[PDB]
């Protein structure tokens, strides 16, 4: 489908450096809710600032993995359900670290802003709006997680 590929061709210049385009996916977020970052708990320690963030391999991992679930979202794009099972368990996981389910928005808010600062012009609106639509069928599955 014209829109999969709309998706498809978008993520291509992204996914070729995961991690210089996560680390702009999660400055972006830390600067929108700053609440986000104590959350990451490696050796029981809590970051003081978002740039301490950037300097833990546990919490630059992290992004690797969360690039990775997008490209997975990317490949089933319009196999969406393929996934549901794996994303209800993802988003109980996130749950019981302690992220609520509103701070996914701010998680969509974040990858639409680094799809958009990456892509310059080629950020049509059709791409927004498909990303919205994916977005938000990976927040629906995600969400089973809370149980509503
Ligand atoms: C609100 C933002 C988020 C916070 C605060 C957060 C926090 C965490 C923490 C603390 C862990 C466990 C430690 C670790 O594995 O490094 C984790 C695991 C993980 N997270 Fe995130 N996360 C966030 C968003 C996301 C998003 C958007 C994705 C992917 C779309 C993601 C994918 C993962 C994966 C794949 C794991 C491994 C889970 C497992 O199998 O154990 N997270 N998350």
């Amino acid at each position: 489908r014209p829109e999969s590929e709309l998706i498809r061709q978008s993520w291509r210049v992204v996914s070729r450096s995961p991690l210089e385009h996560g680390t702009v996916l999660f400055a972006r977020l830390f600067a929108l809710e700053p609440s986000l970052l104590p959350l990451f708990q490696y050796n029981g320690r809590q970051f003081s600032s978002p740039e301490d963030s950037l300097s833990s391999p546990e919490f630059l991992d992290h992004i690797r993995k969360v690039m990775l679930v997008i490209d997975a979202a990317v490949t089933n794009v319009e196999d969406l359900s393929s996934l549901e099972e794996y994303l209800t368990s993802l988003g109980r996981k996130h749950r019981a670290v302690g992220v609520r389910l509103s701070s996914f928005s701010t998680v969509g808010e974040s990858l639409l802003y680094m799809l958009e600062k990456s892509l310059g012009p080629d950020f049509t609106p059709a791409t927004r709006t498909a990303w919205s639509r994916l977005y938000g069928a990976v927040v629906q599955a995600w969400s089973r997680g809370w149980d509503g």
